[PDB]
């Protein structure tokens, strides 16, 4: 498998179009009618950073998790000893572009947890072959990998 360049994004389009994540909704904050679309994931194969030390890490949508979770078995396989390692999950500092899909928990960072970051752009072809929906080799420190939000009813 080819690993992705610096700064290439898969598929070759913006993130909030059609054919890769979609649309964005609205911000979700912890007391909000949205919170409980975030689910918490609690696999001991994923190391979460929470630096702020509040779990959001770890909070994040369904399709989110289950793309997450494939990733986990396949780094594993990839490079022996080493799990994959997410920076950031759902937000709520603020700290990404007005409307981030971290902010609807449609997000993640993520490293290995050795941070060599010579594997990370193979990291990201891994995260593609995992099946999330946006990938973008976003900066030298992190992988950026967003999925699409579940149908309106
Ligand atoms: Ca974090
Ligand atoms: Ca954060
Ligand atoms: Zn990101």
């Amino acid at each position: 498998l080819t690993p992705l360049a610096y700064k290439q994004f898969i598929p070759n389009v913006a993130e909030k179009t059609l054919g890769a994540s979609g649309r964005y909704e609205g911000k979700i904050t912890r007391n909000s009618e949205r919170f409980k679309e975030l689910t918490p994931n609690y696999n001991p194969d994923i190391i979460f950073k929470d630096e702020e030390n509040t779990g959001a890490d770890r909070l994040m949508t369904q399709r989110c998790k289950d793309k997450l979770n494939a990733l986990a078995i396949s780094v594993m396989n990839q490079w022996p000893g080493v799990k994959l390692r997410v920076t950031e999950g759902w937000d709520e500092d603020g700290h990404h572009s007005e409307e981030s899909l971290h902010y609807e928990g449609r997000a993640v960072d993520i490293t290995t947890s050795d941070r060599d970051r010579s594997k990370y752009g193979m990291l990201a072809r891994l995260a593609v072959e995992a099946g999330f929906d946006w990938v973008y080799y976003e900066s030298k420190a992190h992988i950026h990998c967003s999925v699409k939000a579940e149908n309106s009813v």
